[PDB]
């Protein structure tokens, strides 16, 4: 494959922490200044959106997987809406198109899309402080989950895996 | 709706527990009793196949709902086989499709099925031997999650929620 | 497999002409009265509505397999409602849990679900009265479609398809 | 919406024509002129992997919209490679996506993608030597599907139809 790598942001929305929002902005503009792609489920609200308004702060394209069956609800921080129509079922398109997941915070919909990933055997960063969800990933996946402790840290293990890929 | 109760029985295929089989058939035996339909993930292993199983022992229509694009693995047990091709997008028809989701033990498709049915604010009952997921789903679900402690209690449960 | 056939009925909704109903009504009864399960879109209009009545009369069992994230449009005559929330992506799950597909009228629905019952490598039934459709689909098909004249005709078609 | 337009260019994989896959490749090339972004099934056969690759002569933006679970089809001229695990129900992705639909040749996938875009009142132009279709297409539309004459048409098309869409 010569296509860039495509890191997939997954979190929660109106309940995320405001330690998850200065993550998910921080984390888009470090996927961006690395001429990574920026993928989400283009929510307009919480981390999804702060993760694609700081891949565009550095100039960076954004990939939004919509759930609905038009663009009415999508950002101006999104490039390109790629219009499901499927509603939570496109959660799997989320976690098979991505290289790397990284779940920045916790909820509902964050742990169906890392658990989809972890069975599809997609490597996923944990970027949280919830140490039930670590655990309960940590002895479903065999311990193939990694934990971050930053989003900095987030770009390094990316590194790490998409070398050993390569 | 005139249309029987659909239970949705989730759970580990290959990987299941002895205890989660031996759940899940006796899940299907009183589904069936009740005259409700049985829903699951349709295959001939694991929660799929022993639920299917036990509800056909007691006569109940059972509804597989296959993520492949074919019945090659469909479980002997299964009346009804959807067959959708989405892989596991299908967990949410599961959820959607279901009066009340029960989850007979634990695994990452069970986990993405159980999410999905509580953000879609679904009934949701957990038969499992997994303190984390029971603390992590009743944290999430604002305690809305019921934990069952076994499958006569998860039949009950049902009753009082469709009542 | 012990599994009953499940025969697909495809076939306009609100756009349905009173004979495609007519039609479609006859083949939901044939259909049960052959001990076979009706497979429709599921909702409460045109050919989905009426194909179920039609299966009910005759005591059939009957799925609906509906596009919206709830019941709220399902036909009373629909005894499964499978909820998939995946609107129009729903037609591919039409066809693949079908053994033969019918479509029981036209429309732009019904002609995506022939083309990809086709494209599945499923047997194909028309019951309508459109040659430019029945033209189009024996040529890209190299004549696999059948052409009905009738209801009584699918089931002959169906009956000579199941047996090998 | 500051997005840019997306094009989906449908039509046969395996079984396309020599004047599809001519077609295709032009077609790409002129999108990509444009600025605007190609949409294409993703595979590395057919309309998709010409149309992609014309795309990429002229250093357009491809998104591929791949049926299967993982990469192993893709063309190597798709830039954004969505997986969907869907199979056929991803044609609905396609037309969803797409601000116009060209049907570059006929098949039955290609049908069915016309069916549906059409069905949800998306702007489709046809670009084929299939009268039938064409026919067809016309009726079951009320006369609102497009036929073009070539690649270049399209595009004329297209400026026509999002200027008043
Ligand atoms: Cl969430
Ligand atoms: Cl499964
Ligand atoms: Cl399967
Ligand atoms: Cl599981
Ligand atoms: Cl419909
Ligand atoms: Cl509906
Ligand atoms: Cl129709
Ligand atoms: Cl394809
Ligand atoms: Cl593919
Ligand atoms: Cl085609």
């Amino acid at each position: 494959s010569m296509r860039k790598p495509i890191i997939g942001v997954m979190g929660p929305g109106e309940q995320a922490t405001p330690t998850d929002l200065k993550n998910a902005y921080q984390l888009g503009q470090l996927i961006a200044l690395e001429g990574w792609v920026l993928l989400t489920g283009g929510r307009n609200v919480g981390v999804m959106e702060h993760a694609s308004q700081g891949a565009k702060k550095a100039e960076g394209l954004t990939i939004g997987i919509l759930p609905s069956k038009n663009t009415h609800n999508v950002s101006d921080a999104v490039d390109i809406a790629i219009v499901t129509g499927l509603g939570n079922a496109r959660n799997n398109i989320n976690v098979l198109s991505s290289d790397v997941v990284i779940a920045c915070g916790i909820g509902l919909g964050t742990l169906s899309e890392v658990a989809l990933a972890l069975k599809n055997q997609k490597p996923v960063i944990l970027l949280n402080d919830d140490l039930l969800s670590q655990e309960l990933f940590a002895n479903l996946s065999n311990n193939q989950v990694w934990i971050a402790s930053s989003p900095e840290n987030c770009i390094e293990l990316i590194k790490s895996i998409i070398t050993v890929k390569l």
